[PDB]
């Protein structure tokens, strides 16, 4: 069963040394280097973990984090994508900082975009269809991207001088990139950035009762539209640590 699997893995993790994580941290494509700065790190490889590419537990800005350096729906299962989020909850995390590499639609290269909301165009919902024992059939998604966290994110960014934009992320399955016409359609539907992750993790986070901060790093426009990537990367690492201090 799902819950039985959730326990086996939480116990293996706890015995390995995963004590009391406060935030889950999912590092997107190109954003993995911050895991190297986790102190007193416990490094466990994905293949080594039961029912489950590295897992890192340790200290970052002095916060205990369980960092993922991720599964995607396009690799083949919403269950494997979101199982890590269930584990974060089961180990006692209070929130999720989920990040990704996104194609720009409302924003160009260099943008760090904190996620205000999302659109699920993956064709799948990770809560389908067994979760009965959680007793939470119809999660409300109106504050999935915790307003309070986004407020903290902006306050920190404003203080320390890192530009932090804000907008809507549309999640699709991948793995092929979207065509120009698709991106035009997604703009019409209100999307500011697109990518192949995050939406399923966030839906599960909400069902889990987890608070969530979403951050998209935008290196490239999406289809139809020098280094920026070193700047992106430096800003990201600085902004994320500074946020963790007071999250």
């Amino acid at each position: 069963s799902l819950l039985k699997k959730i326990y086996e893995t939480r116990d293996f993790l706890t015995a390995k040394g995963v004590q009391k994580p406060e935030f889950g941290l999912i590092l997107g494509s190109g954003l993995g280097e911050l895991a190297e700065e986790i102190e007193n790190a416990l490094v466990l490889n994905y293949a080594d973990i039961p029912n489950w590419g590295k897992l890192i537990y340790g200290e970052l800005a002095g916060r205990k984090v369980l960092a993922l350096q991720r599964f995607h729906y396009y690799e083949g299962s919403m269950e494997l994508v979101t199982f890590p989020i269930r584990i974060m909850k089961a180990l006692g995390c209070q929130g999720l900082i989920v990040t990704n590499a996104a194609g720009g639609i409302g924003f160009g290269p260099g943008t760090l975009m904190a996620i205000s909301d999302h659109i699920n165009l993956t064709g799948a919902n990770p809560l389908m269809g067994n979760l009965d024992d959680f007793g939470f059939r119809f999660p409300d998604m109106s504050n999935a991207y915790t307003a309070d966290y986004r407020e903290v994110a902006h306050q920190v960014a404003d203080k320390i001088g890192i530009k932090l934009d804000e907008g809507v992320y549309i999640g699709v399955s991948g793995p092929s990139y979207e065509t120009p016409a698709e991106i035009r359609a997604f703009k019409t539907l209100g999307a500011d950035a697109v990518g192949m992750s995050t939406v399923p993790e966030v839906i599960v986070a909400v069902h889990s009762g987890l608070k969530v901060l979403g951050i998209s790093a935008i290196t490239n426009y999406a289809a139809g539209f020098v280094a920026v990537t070193q700047q992106i990367k430096e800003d990201f690492k600085g902004l994320v640590k500074a946020i963790l201090v007071e999250l």
